[PDB]
């Protein structure tokens, strides 16, 4: 006897076989794609369960569309509800629009969210953390976790009354109560690993943001299923005895696990896998979902404006390593907004600029996360320290000039490379981290090291994302309450002559 465990993650609100680059686009991709290879996988087992594991709200245009319009998560609740999943977790996307917007959310699924480690007063923020069930005479018992580090991103407004606690630690104190109670442990946790899974060799900075090896090597004994995310990496293996999964995002594949009974009547791991989400003749899609689909195009296609010339990236590495006439206009329009000495934003890496013709689909593309800004008061020197940090993003490989390992795996971080408008300075890539960066200057003037500056920076930053320590606690002087998009939408129809002085002035070099 068997059953089978289908986990998505990630997802992100790719429901449709697109990346939204261009309207007709179509890939073996998203939601529905996903869910029609686990609706035709399933039918050859004994029993099967649905899982997603967090980041489900928020990341794809089809999301930005939801918040312009309704306001309402109900269209995208709609695809999950008809799917039947059996229960879910909370990725650290989920607060993004404050905690109405997804208590409303949870309402409204027809199905559990579990989370053990994240409180609201005194008491877990969903209704409940763990869920058990019987398959034959065995007890399936399933702990729902998310990432502790959602304070260093989220906006303190939309988590005040919470309280994040360590899934390692909550894990530890549940696992008597489990074993008791069950003969398999599943453990979905969104988060992923700090080290790296056969050599324990650290992978990132043992900051607390993932936990899941420290889980594994204090407690596989007692998982049977560790049921991973957040990462966005690709994994099926065994550790130890326990079946190890992370099944990527945007529904690209399918984590399975099957499990299976012995003559001791016993269940245990059979397989643990990726399947691969790919296009087949009997996939179809309901006329209302290709209707929505088609409005959803129709906004993206919506033209903001005309603009007198081209601000196109060709190479996103060529305007990341030397200033670029986009990122100078990003910088532009903040230093125009907020009033700063200083701003600083990334080049994501959906960004492809500007052509001469701006459509709703090109500023999203360029700005896709829901960031608003804020100006804060630095010293000299805690500007130099942000400066330093964003100077990591390279290495030199080969005698030149490339891109940190650090910043590339295991899930690259392009977003955690700022480029400065309103300050010059000059990038030394082979010296030692912490001290590449010279010739800062601001107006004509050498940084003074001691004297008070103000920087505009997204809200992301503001609370240390992205390893931006020193910008925690330092006095906001300005709280700006625009989205980045909206923000550039709003630019553009303000500035007819785009005439854009150059505020970003810098270079890059061994
Ligand atoms: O909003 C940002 O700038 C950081 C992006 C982010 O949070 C993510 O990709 O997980
Ligand atoms: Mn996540
Ligand atoms: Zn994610």
């Amino acid at each position: 006897s068997n059953i089978a465990f289908y986990v998505v993650s990630d997802v992100h609100g790719y429901i449709f076989p697109t990346d939204f680059t261009s309207r007709n686009q179509y890939q073996p991709m998203g939601l529905l794609l996903a869910n029609h290879v686990i609706e035709q996988d399933r039918r050859q087992y004994d029993q099967s369960f649905k899982i997603d594991n967090g980041d489900f709200l928020q990341g794809s245009p089809f999301c930005n569309y939801l918040i312009a319009h309704s306001g309402s998560s109900q269209p995208l609740v709609d695809f999950y509800n008809r799917m039947a999943f059996d229960f879910g977790t909370l990725g650290n996307h989920e607060f993004n629009y404050g905690l109405p917007y997804l208590k409303d959310t949870l309402r409204r699924l027809n199905y559990p969210v579990l989370c053990a480690n994240i409180y609201e007063n005194d008491s877990t923020l969903t209704d409940n953390g763990v869920k058990y069930f019987q398959v034959g005479d065995q007890t399936v018992g399933v702990i729902g976790l998310t990432t502790q580090f959602i304070p260093h991103w989220e906006q303190p407004e939309h988590i005040q009354s919470l309280t994040f606690h360590s899934a390692f630690e909550i894990l530890q104190q549940y696992l008597p109560e489990m074993k008791r109670h069950a003969d398999i442990i599943v453990v979905c946790y969104h988060g992923g690993f700090e080290k790296d899974l056969e050599s324990g060799t650290p992978t990132e900075v043992l900051t607390g943001e993932n936990e899941g090896y420290a889980m594994l090597e204090a407690f596989s004994k007692d998982i049977d299923i560790f049921i991973t995310g957040h990462q966005h990496r690709q994994i099926a293996e065994r550790f130890k005895q326990t079946a190890v999964i992370q099944p990527g995002t945007r529904g690209t594949t399918v984590g399975r696990v099957v499990l299976s009974t012995d003559e001791y009547e016993n269940l245990s791991v059979e397989s643990c896998e990726l399947l691969p989400v790919i296009d087949d003749s009997t996939f179809t899609i309901d006329e209302d979902d290709q209707h929505l689909r088609k409005q959803l195009e129709d906004w993206l296609d919506y033209e903001i404006t005309t603009l007198p010339y081209d601000m196109t990236i060709n190479h996103a590495f060529e305007a990341r390593v030397a200033p670029h006439p986009f990122t100078n206009f990003m910088n532009y329009a903040l230093l125009e907004k907020s009033d700063a000495d200083v701003a600083c934003t990334a080049l994501f890496d959906s960004a492809s600029g500007f052509k001469q013709v701006v459509t709703m689909r090109d500023v999203i593309n360029n700005y896709p996360f829901p960031n608003t800004f804020k100006v804060l008061a630095v010293s000299g020197a805690k500007l130099k320290e942000a400066i330093e940090r964003s100077a990591e993003y390279f290495d030199v490989k080969n005698d030149e000039v490339s891109v940190s390992a650090d910043f590339l795996e295991p899930k690259p971080q392009h977003f955690n490379y700022d480029i400065y408008g309103g300050v010059s300075y000059t990038i030394h890539v082979g010296r030692p981290k912490g001290q590449r960066v010279s010739n800062m200057m601001i107006q004509g003037h050498a940084v003074d090291l001691k004297q008070t500056y103000t920087i505009c920076v997204n809200n992301y930053r503001a609370v240390g994302g992205g390893q931006y320590d020193m910008y925690i606690d330092a006095p906001v002087v300005k709280d700006i309450q625009v989205e980045g998009a909206q923000l550039l939408i709003d630019f553009l129809s303000n500035n007819n002559l785009m005439r854009i002085p150059q505020v970003v002035d810098f270079k890059v070099e061994k």
